């Protein structure tokens, strides 16, 4: 689905691309120098923020304020890797909505991190 | 040639202590990374309001993601988080499924989802990190 994720000017690291269904929301990003941490592997500074938006992003399609968010990291991503990022509206409820993102390594398949996120509507 | 599903069915029934709260709990299926279980919510499972209780829904995430852990190549808990989308009422039959997301030299991670057996509908999604102590 064609448009693109054009909230991206002024905390904003869109360097990220796409593929949009209902309650689901693929994107992709190539880890670069700016994205990374003390080591080479993008830290979850970025990852978090990435789960924040693209969740919220994937949601302004069906937008709220954050509430709770949690992230578990399980694989590094190196500078130079290209990664995909899947978002899935889990629940859309009256006052609250729930969403769950998966960040994998494209080349590898391998799961990098996985984080859930709740926001408040109204 | 492997009777992992059968076999877990006994390890479980032996070890269900606090875990003895999980007696009405069936195993439907035991893969080497996914695990399925069901459980009709009773009333000794229930909350203050008659839905399934918060704690037990975590107890079901701890234990059953740990069961899961025993299939492949146990631990201790590191962290857990759990999110609640929908009430499981009395009489309900719930499927609980577990996913080992990750392997690891000293840590293992798994995700678990509670579904309505009949709606299909989500109840709670949980994520559980253990240390391979």
């Amino acid at each position: 689905k064609v448009m693109f994720k054009v909230p991206g000017f002024d905390v904003l690291e869109k360097v990220t691309l796409v593929s949009a269904a209902p309650e689901k929301l693929i994107c992709e990003m190539k880890v670069e120098e700016q994205h990374t941490n003390k080591l080479g592997t993008l830290h979850g500074g970025l990852t978090a923020t990435l789960v924040d938006s693209i969740s919220t992003m994937a949601l302004m399609c069906t937008p709220g304020v954050s509430v709770d968010m949690n992230i578990t990291y399980m694989s590094p991503a190196k500078i130079g890797e290209e990664i995909v990022i899947t978002a899935h509206i889990l629940k859309q409820g009256k006052t609250l909505a729930f969403a769950s993102v998966d960040l994998t390594n494209k080349t590898t398949g391998k799961l990098i991190a996985q984080g859930r996120h709740t926001k408040h509507l109204g």
